[PDB]
């Protein structure tokens, strides 16, 4: 469709170098993020329209939910390291917001075990160098873009999507306008 | 020495006479208020520990959300007048922050109708002078304590909770610590 700077997206004053092509930030404590994931399927729709060779990166943030927010960022790194994102994303969102069975770090471990991950493997991953590095990358990425809130999506480390300037009257149209904006920006 | 001024609570420079025993302020637009209510359940837990005869009052504020902010204060007045607070709190918080489908006074009305309140019953209360007095009461209480931010909780019109002086690694322990402090302050 037609896109205007300052409307469907905004340009960053300081372009982050080496940033992932499409970077999405979220928090398991974030209500609207739960909506984006479970109901709207924003990520899935954006993926369907992305050109060949463009990869989507999704990072968890620390600034929500206090000290537990930090543990979730580490648990997300474990999810990425084990490659079980699609198995634990909804269960974690529900555990924190819906059923409220996740009140501390040990509860996060149970979610993974329930998904079929061995406890020994989870524990080893939790303390791994790979995970400690991933936690560092996530925290740094947020700092580089001076992230103030979630959900958020950045393209080529230069643009940031602005759903507030998008047509929200019809949710099906909205989702497609969002995905089309990402696609348009990824080739700019 | 266990509970100190400046620590888990602060004392008001100018105490409010005639203020409700436990007064909580919030806004449906306030992110931390969503956490407090939907995830932590602060109000419920505090109620469960208050002495016999100590009543809790919850008021909405105007300083967030602009136009819609004031509409929500009037709608909260309607919820109070009709005694349907427990029916509309969740859908209002979710409507504003989770689904972001609440964009005008009409959308707020839809929430009440869907909750079971009759259209004519809602419209009558909405335009009633009883509701206008409830709005004035809410505004007055905020003015009395020079409220500049939410969430906020006051006890006996003298003390204001300071959640910043407590651990948030375990939500259940934080909640219980918050509730215990309110109880302490109420019998002080």
């Amino acid at each position: 469709a037609q896109y205007e700077d300052g409307k469907q997206y905004t340009t960053l004053e300081k372009p982050v170098a080496g940033a992932p092509q499409v970077l999405e930030f979220f928090s398991f404590f974030c209500p609207h993020c739960y909506q984006f994931e479970e109901v709207l399927h924003i990520s899935d729709n954006v993926k369907k329209k992305l050109p060949e060779g463009v990869k989507m990166t999704k990072y968890h943030v620390n600034f929500m939910g206090g000290d537990l927010g930090k543990d979730l960022t580490q648990a997300w790194a474990v999810a990425m390291a084990l490659g079980v994102e699609d198995k634990v994303t909804v269960p974690l969102f529900e555990g924190v917001q819906k059923t409220q069975t996740i009140r501390s770090a040990s509860d996060i471990r149970d979610v993974f075990i329930n998904a079929g991950i061995k406890g020994e493997e989870y524990d080893a991953a939790w303390n791994s160098f790979v995970v400690k590095s991933l936690v560092a990358q996530q925290e740094k990425a947020a700092a580089d873009v001076q992230l103030r809130g979630v959900p958020a999506m950045f393209v080529n480390g230069k643009y940031q999507l602005n759903p507030q300037g998008m047509d929200t009257s019809n949710m099906d149209v909205f989702v497609q306008q969002y995905a089309d904006t990402v696609k348009y920006l990824s080739e700019k």
